[PDB]
């Protein structure tokens, strides 16, 4: 749909079999989650932000649905204080800006 | 326009006189640019990012332009890597997330 910036853009999205709230992000390069139990193996990534760099834990090739589209690919976990939808996915739903 | 997110929404801002990039950030609550210099009143601000934490220079009211589209508003100024548009900004030139 469309959505307005007056708050925060907090949408939903399901992984696995479960409701989560997330921001989309569109100066996230990547799509961080809060810590969680994701399946399969994980590589080490740095990633940065105002503050400095983190190591996080990285999964790939994850589903994922944000407000009803379906989408795959990296996932990263780490100590965030909220579920950040990043360009990675948000491309996947084709998801603009526009103004 | 529209912008797509295949790569980083840079865009041409224009602050205090002069010209540069700048993120739209629609994950950033603040507008928080690189060290520069700015009028008025400031006062300290600590904000916190995905790295930790950096202490700015607050200013109220500061005119700006985003692709010559005009606001005003708070700006913060301080070591942020890059120049960083947020929502107090966006929804003053009409910004939305679509998809
Ligand atoms: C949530 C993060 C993944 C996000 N950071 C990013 O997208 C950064 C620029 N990219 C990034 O961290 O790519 C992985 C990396 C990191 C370090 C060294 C090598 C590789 C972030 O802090 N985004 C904030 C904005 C921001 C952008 C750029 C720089 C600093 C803060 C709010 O949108
Ligand atoms: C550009 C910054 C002003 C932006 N920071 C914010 O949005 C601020 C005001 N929010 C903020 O600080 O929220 C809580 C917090 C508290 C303590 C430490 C870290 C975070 C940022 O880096 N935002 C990123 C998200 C983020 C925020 C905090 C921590 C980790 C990641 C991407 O959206």
């Amino acid at each position: 749909p469309q959505i307005t910036l007056w708050k925060r853009p907090l949408v939903t999205i399901k992984i696995g079999g479960q409701l989560k709230e997330a921001l989309i992000d569109t100066g996230a390069d990547d799509t961080v989650l809060e810590e969680m139990n994701l399946p399969g193996r994980w590589k080490p990534k740095i990633i940065g932000g105002i503050g400095g760099l983190i190591k996080v834990r990285q999964y790939d090739q994850i589903p994922i649905e944000i407000c009803g589209h379906k989408a795959i690919g990296t996932v990263l976990i780490g100590p965030t204080p909220a579920n950040i939808i990043g360009r990675n996915l948000l491309t996947q739903i084709g998801c603009t800006l526009n103004f």
